[PDB]
């Protein structure tokens, strides 16, 4: 398998969305960046904030679109095309409504599952990139979905999510080194301690 060479976190720009559940992807990539000392800088050419550096012996790019969530493809697509990165070398971290806080899964392929950031990406690069689905819970009804993803989690649910993100972070070495089945097994087995 392809090594993962581009890791994307999905979310919305600005301090009012930084702590919301819909920025789970940003939390993961920001924390990865600082773990490895990768600096994320403004990258207006690609409508995002990006960085590059060594993670566990491999040269990896990191991207946070600054397009707003529903327009994420306007950053991910031209960036991946410019650097000639195939979908199979891409990991996209995002909030997943269909999984509870503290649940996290790595998935390869499939569609957007209703996720409005992935909806903007699958059409243009196809589906065969990897996803880190960070569970944020489902509020109860189709009506409350928007206020839930656009809201800040209470501290109990947030700890659960952070625990899950910390675990995936510890598996990034397998991902960048091409070890995706092993990483999938090991990420997908997580349960809160």
């Amino acid at each position: 398998m392809s090594n993962i060479s581009l890791i994307v976190g999905l979310g919305n720009p600005g301090s009012e969305y930084a702590q919301t559940r819909h920025n789970a992807g940003f939390w993961f990539v920001e924390q990865l960046a600082d773990k490895y000392g990768i600096t994320l800088k403004n990258d207006p050419k690609f409508h995002g904030i990006s960085g590059r550096g060594n993670i566990e012996g491999h040269d990896v790019r990191l991207l946070l679109p600054m397009t707003y969530m529903n327009r994420s493809g306007q950053s991910v697509v031209p960036f991946s095309k410019f650097y000639q990165i195939a979908p199979e070398a891409i990991l996209i971290a995002h909030d997943e409504l269909d999984m509870n806080p503290g649940v996290i899964r790595l998935k390869t392929g499939g569609g957007h599952g209703g996720h409005n950031g992935l909806r903007d990406i699958v059409p243009h690069i196809g589906p065969n990139f990897h996803r880190l689905r960070i569970g944020i819970g489902h509020p109860g009804s189709k009506e409350r979905v928007s206020g839930h993803v656009l809201g800040k989690a209470p501290s109990n649910e947030q700890s659960l999510m952070d625990g899950a993100i910390d675990h995936a972070l510890s598996k990034v070495k397998l991902l960048v080194q091409g070890q995706v089945p092993q990483a999938m097994n090991q990420i997908n087995a997580y349960k809160p301690a």
